[PDB]
């Protein structure tokens, strides 16, 4: 019974926290194949913010974590249903727009996890100096 | 033919350099069994510096790597004939002590990747302020 399943994101800076959610989205069903959306540097910047890392180099680290399946880079910025179609695709996961899937059994919810992305790990570097 | 290969570090704040490194041990043969050794953060301080993240971080973020079959947390800092006999290892994987390894047909170099660090990416985000 193999399940396709697709989670886009920015996935800039990769950390435990992107990692725990795709080893979700993969586990999900006992049988996938998990495919990962990379998004453009300029649709992200346009819409959501900066990013620190390319294309590339974002797609790069994905290819590494091991619940990764597939690699679409660059990804659309907005799913649709012709997406779904042209890549036969049963569900799709991210964090919780999604109407139209939820109506449809397609959106299947991972969680975050806080406090360990790659900023906080500076503010720890920082914090060990005092301010005086 | 499956050879057991070991490679050793700190994995400090995890990058690409590091993983780029785990692909280049585990593909050094057909068939191998990859064990990762997480140095202790006692050891670490002691003879080679600051460690930002903790033991139990440093190998949950291993456990993502595709590449990684195996984990010993924590390892010993120094690598002893008796340690190889007991984890059957063929061969160490580490960048360029090794004397004795090189000298029992057992040493297997690897190479790190400059410039992609995550001290690197910080100095980046950085870089969008004009010292004026």
């Amino acid at each position: 019974k193999n399940v396709v399943i697709y989670a886009d994101g920015v996935y800039d800076m990769l950390h435990l926290g992107h990692m725990k959610q795709l080893e979700q989205a993969k586990k999900l069903f006992e049988n996938t194949t998990l495919i990962v959306g990379v998004t453009s540097d300029n649709e992200t910047k346009l819409f959501k913010g900066q990013v620190v890392q390319t294309l590339e180099e974002r797609t790069e680290t994905l290819k590494h974590i091991r619940w990764v399946d597939e690699i679409i880079s660059p990804c659309p910025w907005v799913v649709t249903p012709e997406f779904l179609e042209k890549y036969k695709i049963d569900y799709v996961a991210h964090d919780d727009i999604y109407a139209w899937l939820k109506r449809a059994g397609k959106f299947k919810a991972t969680q975050r996890t806080e406090g360990v992305s790659t900023t906080d790990l500076i503010v720890r570097i920082l914090k060990n100096y005092e301010d005086y």
